[PDB]
């Protein structure tokens, strides 16, 4: 039920250990992409749609709030509240944050717009993002700032059409 | 994967939650393969063995059989363990009959389990403890209700996975 | 022990965790006389406490021991650990050996301002409402001759008299 | 502490842990005289306790320790709990200082009714029991001038006896 | 418990806080002992090392020193360590200078760390992440704030053990 | 579908089997089908110092791919796979034959932290200690087996083995 709902698969479960795992995309295998130089965890789970390219020739990034972790390689249903728009050393990077659809948790049928998330937890996602790179020589991390559900479902929409045009 | 080195006396059986895990139903997705996130239980309960299947079966209900295995640590989702059945598990739930097979890992896993050779010489703390999860931890997920029938013997057990490997063959 | 009841009771107090949230099945409990962390035992059912579990030091309630509490935290706290928080309401509950009550507490503003817009047990998300009740019902189902019977919630009014009255009886003991 | 070594000693002890089994390689012990935790050393051998692992306050070894505890738990304990327990055995050892016998003990019946079967060290998973010897022979080996010498297991009775006979050393101490 | 052994070259920390753990911020209470819950983090970080006080100590605040303490795995909130300082790290807060002493385990401890003499031989990478945990862990703390200026060496660290332990004692 | 690494011999992927710390249980992937079996049980209670795994598409004497001990800052979890490079090289014989596993870091787009590290000699001696003492003892309580360590062997070495066991795949 794209753009509403979409799987993600995780790569990095929340309050995990700071390595960044990432999918590679042409073997489907889980690699380790760094390990994290700041003393910071992930605040929500943290993967990406499957079939979607976006601008920068990556697939599109989601963070899934789940009320305990989940592990890498796990698949989730989830649907967008909104988007932290950024930009960085290498242009644009918008994250979807997503919750899990009603059938997999009750919990969450309130949360339509990222402001119905916890305040608490959007601002330490937002902190996370802008900081977490900070001893990463070379980069940067500015913070546009959110965006409403309806431009984080632009932001599938276009990224599932420049993902189908490529093949 | 096969199914066992010696069906049904010995099977393989991959496992979709650990024991003492996290309250997140995993499932593989028996078309693609995946590990998905069926629903978060909305018990205060884990489950007490890890939790998996036997690939290659196909029991009364269209899932593959569905094994309990005790081990002495944890084992992680996606791991495929070779066991032997002790016992099974009979129960009855909205949907119609759930046999659950209880497994010990084979003698070249572990010869600590070597003595195990039915459900009745398994500690009676544990099998109370399996019975009372799977009566109790869907509680509070509508429309579902369980029902505990008993425990049948190693026999019993592996009559069900002969039943069930045959049925996948033909279906 | 030589910690107090609170800051300000019965609106705020002082809770000292037995058992964290989602923590090993071993039923700790503090020794009140030596101040000892003991396991009183292993729990017989595969379930954890969905809350972190405590009591308010220097109170007596009518069964002789000090009021329970639960609270509520974003990650779990360690046995030993004392939180300041502020009652919500009270799960009534009967059992074998009589009357149950065990007080549902969130951290104090000062502690966590998350938590602040929660007033009453009916704020707290409903899910874990019934997560607490469900534990409590079935955690002892395979201990031989205990029983639970949940009566209901009430509010923070009473939960609050539940602190007080407790704390004046445990003050005239002394 | 005033924790007292037990309500029906030598059949039923008090245990206070300072180790947890399968825990972290930090060497914990309790500073006898304070009742603090303190770090003795970190393990230099990748290994863990098989069981959890502490001792029975108010007791003296020949040696002038407490009595060490191994206790057996379906799942781990932390560090600082008390557990009440019975001996179902004792591995007699030596190490570079002199005795350092460790007492096996399972949870008593009031705790868990699972260990009613087990009434001495033979009746352990021999699994385990060989997990706890090759651990003490071990652990060890990358400590300089630090050595254990394993001597052998005992039943409960002289288990019991070794507690009986600290209990009185201790006692003695302040007769 | 005593300050340490031979203050002030090796010095008793009390771990409040272990590296790597939950977020919260647990503080003993000075005058109790009893381990309180101060605040949880409200940003997702954590301790890159353990973290403590020496007792009988009376820093230029009122508290104690503070301390972190490098190990090569968590210790646990309550434990005791004897350690020495190895630099410093100078910072100011809300409630005015706030230096907190880099520490070793003692060689008897753990001889892995007898060749770290000053922070300079501290792996960069672990400096560069305590330094940042500090400058930002009170970023969403209405109220609450740090500047950090920077490291100083174990003479300097040993300085301030000595000035703060000599407080206490007219104190 | 994963290749033998980005450039080879100098800088190689490993696929984990079993993660640093990690639970007693000896994790194996089956060549044939890819899948994570339960090998065994650990007999004792040692747990590997590094994270453990092989580097695909090798051919080791004993027809098995070449073993790799891959040291992190943090555990790594089963499945998956670290660009890594070899510092040097463990030799054992044992009751099948010989034994060598290649001792590795990440590499430097990983982690700068051991940019430093070029040779065994350059990682820390007690981690150098307990590496060699775990593959002594691990397998001390399992029947017919023994270990005997004929030492350390440098980078070229590592490489000439990893080199011979890429061809001798090919081959
Ligand atoms: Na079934
Ligand atoms: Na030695
Ligand atoms: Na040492
Ligand atoms: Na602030």
């Amino acid at each position: 039920d794209v753009p509403n709902e979409v799987n993600v698969i995780i790569e990095i479960p929340m309050h995990g250990e700071p390595v960044k795992y990432e999918v590679d995309k042409k073997t489907g295998a889980l690699f380790v992409d760094r390990f994290m130089t700041t003393a910071m965890f992930y605040p929500t789970n943290y993967g990406y749609i499957p079939n979607t390219l976006s601008e920068d020739g990556d697939p599109v990034d989601v963070l899934v709030i789940t009320p305990v972790p989940l592990i890498s390689g796990a698949v989730i249903s989830c649907r967008a509240v909104g988007m932290l728009k950024m930009t960085d050393e290498s242009g644009v990077d918008a994250k979807i944050l997503a919750v899990p659809t009603t059938k997999l948790s009750k919990m969450y049928q309130s949360m339509q717009t990222y402001q119905d998330i916890p305040q608490h937890l959007l601002l330490s996602i937002e902190h996370f993002f802008k900081h977490y790179k900070d001893l990463e020589e070379g980069k940067w991390v500015k913070v546009e700032g959110w965006v409403g559900p309806d431009a984080a479902r632009e932001e599938i929409t276009s990224s599932i059409n420049r993902y189908n045009h490529t093949k």
